[PDB]
């Protein structure tokens, strides 16, 4: 039931993702692995703490050869050693935000956006799409994500509800529940990309109208293929999750930057999009 626009527009999307999104991670090569073996200033580093404290994962490696390498990361002990997974994490989130640019570069509606504006919309909209990416190979029953041969596993800290606290996790978790398919979760990518509001856009109501096609787009697709009663309201629930999400981009932001101010080590390419010329 949806148009010829509609199936373009879906088709286009698809094809996007086919060729920029990398499932088994199998080029993500040469990251950097954790090593083997005042008052203002207090308060930063308290801060920063709660802003990693609940995000940690351990981290397998599969060998080529069959062989696995397992990290598992050191308590907190008020020093440097919270930081251990963040240039690899860095190297990780670089390479899924190249593949996010790649994406979005090849879609017809975002290369014929003033270059400025695509900038703008990558900015702001990097995190989300890489989040979005990562769902799709979240593994729920194991808490893990899954990178072809690297896995990260959320550590067994509280219990399962004490880490649905933390409002990415509970995102990953929720947004899994949904059982979305391929198509559903490029729409998402969609509208996360052409946010009208990100600072700095200049071609308000293009980007503004595109991203009400991408959104009945997908409203239609879920009418015409989802008609169980488990999916009634599914539209408007994926909506509210990209809220959700945007709200989070926001706050994981403001980590970043708290941790980029006490600790460097955003990458060049993180630096770029997350608002850090190099003084
Ligand atoms: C705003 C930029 O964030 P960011 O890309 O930065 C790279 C360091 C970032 C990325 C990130 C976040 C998560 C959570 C949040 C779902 C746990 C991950 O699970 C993963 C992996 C690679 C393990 C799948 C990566 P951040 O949210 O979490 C890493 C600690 O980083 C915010 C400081």
């Amino acid at each position: 039931g949806l148009t010829e626009e509609q199936r373009m527009m879906i088709r286009e999307l698809m094809d996007a993702q086919m060729k920029t999104f990398d499932t088994t991670f199998s080029h993500f090569k040469n990251f950097r692995l954790p090593g083997v073996l005042s008052r203002e200033e207090a308060a930063k580093w308290s801060q920063v703490r709660k802003d990693l404290c609940s995000l940690k994962v351990s981290l397998q490696l599969r060998g080529e050869d069959g062989s696995v390498w397992n990290y598992k990361p050191p308590a907190d002990s008020g020093g440097k050693e919270i930081f251990s997974l963040l240039p690899h994490m860095a190297d990780m989130s670089t390479y899924m935000f190249k593949g996010i640019i790649s994406f979005a570069k090849v879609i017809s509606y975002f290369r014929d956006l003033p270059i400025e504006d695509q900038i703008s919309l990558l900015k702001g909209a990097a995190f989300e799409l890489c989040q979005l990416r990562f769902n799709t190979v979240f593994n729920a029953e194991t808490g893990t994500w899954e990178c072809g041969r690297l896995s990260y596993c959320l550590e067994d800290t509280g219990g399962f509800q004490q880490l649905l606290l933390e409002p990415m996790l509970k995102f990953h978790y929720m947004l899994k529940k949904l059982q979305l398919h391929e198509e559903e979760y490029v729409l998402m990518q969609a509208i996360s990309l052409f946010s009208p509001d990100r600072p700095g856009v200049l071609q308000h109501r293009v980007v503004d109208q595109l991203q009400e096609q991408f959104a009945i787009t997908l409203k239609s697709y879920i009418e015409c293929n989802r008609p169980q009663p488990a999916h009634r309201f599914l539209f408007l629930k994926i909506m509210a999750m990209l809220t959700e999400l945007r709200s989070i981009n926001a706050q994981h932001t403001q980590r970043l930057l708290r941790i980029q101010d006490i600790h460097p080590f955003a990458t060049p390419l993180m630096q770029e999009l997350f608002g850090i010329t190099g003084s």
